[PDB]
């Protein structure tokens, strides 16, 4: 008995967002690694769960053709869910962008690749009260885009235990969701905002 996410099939990306959604990839995927790192995944040919090792923690070039269209879809969407919801996006700081500044990290979270995560510095940044509304607009249609996914594959509903069998206790409206699962996504979700005010895009709701 969950809701339907919101309509992005008939939703073509303008060409003008083009640029700044291969930005919100680009970070996404920084962000991805910093966080894994942090957790002390290391690198390794092969993904071993035991050895905390991954093959995907490489700079963003080099990234699995089939992981790169993963990265760009998501941060594709987030764009099109934008403006099937109303919202109005405009680049209104091209001097904005010349003000933006990746971390420096320090040497710990270099690997044997070579590879280490530049996320931008998006402490600068504050949101508006209703941009802070529209982040949770994203997370909660994100969790109905999710659900309608697993649902279509054959997940169900599971009791607080998870079934590698196709059951879930996460597939529940979104108001039931625990608040734990909630801030997970949405803080993800409120970086993605932060790269378009970043930017210098103005991200209006209707």
């Amino acid at each position: 008995f969950i809701p339907c996410p919101v309509d992005t099939s008939q939703v073509i990306l303008p060409p003008h967002l083009e640029k700044i959604r291969d930005r919100l990839a680009e970070n996404i995927h920084e962000l991805w690694g910093m966080n894994k790192i942090e957790l002390g995944w290391t690198f390794g040919k092969i993904r071993d769960d035991n050895k905390r090792q991954h093959p995907c923690l490489v700079e963003f070039s080099k990234l699995p053709e089939t992981e790169k269209n993963y990265n760009l879809q998501m941060s594709t969407e987030t764009l099109k869910t934008l403006l099937a919801l109303g919202c109005h996006i405009a680049h209104v700081n091209p001097a904005a962008e010349e003000d933006l500044k990746k971390v420096k990290l320090p040497k710990n979270y270099m690997m044997s690749n070579g590879y280490k995560p530049a996320p931008l510095d998006l402490s600068d940044v504050k949101l508006l009260p209703p941009q802070e509304i529209l982040v949770d607009k994203l997370a909660e249609n994100a969790h109905n885009v999710w659900a309608k996914d697993r649902i279509k594959q054959g997940w169900t509903y599971g009791i607080q235990q998870d079934l590698k069998n196709k059951r879930n206790p996460r597939l529940v409206p979104y108001a039931l969701l625990d608040e734990r699962t909630k801030k997970s996504n949405r803080d993800s979700l409120r970086e993605a905002v932060r790269t378009f005010v970043g930017y210098g895009y103005n991200i209006e709701p209707s």
